[PDB]
């Protein structure tokens, strides 16, 4: 299941976070493909209610009227023909799966989805399914609201609303097989496999009896017997009687301890300090590596509207986010997702962003598309932090080392750290509050090495700083509190 079926030497995907579908598979080409990015998360692609108050937030995605392939992202053609391009360059497409539940129940009845298509909250009914008032918890429940109330209880957690989110009854036959029969539609399209949102709320054995109905992966691009790659969405911070240990049986789950916890040491709060990442991964109470799917902060909580609250560092906060995505990236703990964003005018009151409904780029309700500047960055106001220097080529450097042991490891008990993978790569930070001088022991091949943070190897030169690796494997750092990337990293392949 715990493979991402990704190509040879890719080890990364990226969320490309409301791209419509025909941006997307210009990127796989021009991009993702030449650059070694592994795949794709793509927005749910089916059908969901258009939501006009707030005006088109992003959550409105997240609120499925059918399961016909048909969104401001793009239609069903749109959908096939970037799905055929990204796999025919080696990147592959994960799709957000939302199986859990339907629209809101205080939704109005009527026409005002995505595709046109009927529906009405109020009776139960979704024609274009179908689902009827038979489909749903809604006397499974024993909630006095009907809603979840508390935590604490288990069973309601998975048999009643969240927030008011009509909740499918997943133990039946025949909503298992409405499931699968949508979920197989976009495996023989082509897609490596899906994201579970909300996998808290079903039951491990629900979700297990709905993966047992998946085709394999396409035979036209993928070995036989290949099974779609699987990460289920289970905010486990601990304290709950769930567990996401419970749903390993069906495949990884996302660690959102991980970008809560490096948050914090990043910020270097309560006293937390870089020092203490070098037991970094199993050692602080995360899942085993081989069931975790990692990253820095995701589309959720980057707007604190998820799990970590007030520590996640996102795109706004730069300088330091391009440290930790630095950090994830050259760790071996887990599988790396990397974060592609869009500004939002953000106003907080009070201590909380009032706009963070906001959705993607827009004309009129009709999402922008991805532009691309002449300094490779985009316009429309699509961040595309995948892009920027320090973050891609330390998606290179992760494929680099893939495989390489973690080693060499240096703290100076404070904010100063170094380590490297095997005799592939080493990287260097400094998060104290002075200067970084000193010579280290890199694993390295003697050689000159070209630093992938400030610039770039450009056929026999660097364009930025340049380290010199000894025939003992010593090489010297020098990096100033004041550098606008306090932190280098060189690999094998950045080698002069
Ligand atoms: C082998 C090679 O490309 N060497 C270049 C050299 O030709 C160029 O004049 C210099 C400019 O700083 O940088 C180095
Ligand atoms: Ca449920
Ligand atoms: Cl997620």
């Amino acid at each position: 299941q715990y493979s991402p079926n990704t190509q040879q030497g890719r080890t990364s995907i990226v969320h490309l976070f409301e791209w419509r579908w025909v941006d997307i598979a210009l990127e796989c080409e021009r991009y993702l493909a030449p650059k070694g990015f592994g795949g794709v998360q793509v927005s749910p692609p089916n059908e969901n209610v258009a939501i006009y108050n707030p005006f088109r937030p992003w959550w409105e995605r997240y609120q499925p009227v059918s399961y016909k392939l048909c969104t401001r992202s793009g239609n069903e053609d749109e959908f096939r023909n970037m799905v055929t391009r990204c796999n025919n360059v080696g990147v592959r497409i994960y799709v957000d799966a939302v199986i859990n539940h339907m629209c809101g129940n205080a939704v109005s009845a009527g026409t005002s989805s995505t595709c046109g298509s009927y529906f009405n909250p109020g009776s139960r009914d979704f024609p274009a399914v179908p689902y009827s008032g038979w489909d749903f918890n809604d006397g499974k429940c024993k909630t006095g609201s009907g809603d979840i109330e508390n935590y604490n209880d288990a069973t309601q957690v998975r048999d009643c609303r969240l927030t008011g989110l009509l909740d499918l009854a997943l133990e039946k036959d025949y909503v298992r097989s409405k499931i699968a029969e949508y979920m197989n539609h976009l495996i023989d399209i082509g897609v490596a496999g899906f994201r579970l949102a909300a996998s808290k709320h079903m039951w491990p054995g629900d979700i297990k009896a709905i993966l047992d109905k998946l085709h394999n992966l396409n035979s036209n691009w993928f070995p036989a017997g290949s099974k779609p790659f699987i990460y289920q969405e289970v905010i486990d911070l601990g304290g709950e009687p769930i567990k996401s240990s419970d749903y390993f049986g069906n495949g990884r789950v996302t660690e959102f301890k991980y970008g809560a916890k490096l948050g914090t040491v990043i910020r270097k709060w309560n006293g937390e300090k870089m020092s203490y990442l070098k037991n970094w991964g199993e050692g602080w109470g995360f899942v085993p590596s081989d069931r975790a799917l990692v990253f820095v902060d995701n589309h959720d909580n980057q707007r604190g509207h998820g799990a970590g609250g007030a520590s996640i560092l996102t795109f706004w906060d730069a300088r330091l986010y391009k440290m930790a995505v630095g950090f994830m990236l050259a760790h071996p703990y887990g599988f790396t997702r990397v974060m592609s964003s869009y500004r939002w005018p953000r106003q907080f009151q009070n201590g909380n962003d009032v706009n963070d409904w906001v959705g993607p780029p827009n004309n009129n309700g009709v999402i922008k598309e991805v532009t691309i500047n002449p300094d490779t960055t985009c316009g429309n106001d699509w961040v595309c932090e995948h892009r920027w220097r320090q973050i891609r080529n330390m998606v290179i450097f992760r494929n680099v080392v893939d495989g390489q042991p973690f080693t060499n490891w240096y703290d100076n008990g404070s904010n100063q750290v170094a380590f490297g993978r095997g005799n592939r790569g080493f990287i260097v930070f400094n998060n104290d509050d002075w200067s970084f001088s000193l010579t280290l022991q890199t694993g390295l091949p003697a050689g000159t090495y070209c630093d992938v943070i400030s610039g770039d190897k450009i056929n026999g030169n660097c364009t930025g700083i340049k380290i010199y690796v000894s025939d003992d494997g010593k090489a010297h750092f020098s990096i100033s509190n004041s550098a606008e990337d306090p932190f280098i990293a060189i690999h094998a392949e950045s080698k002069l």
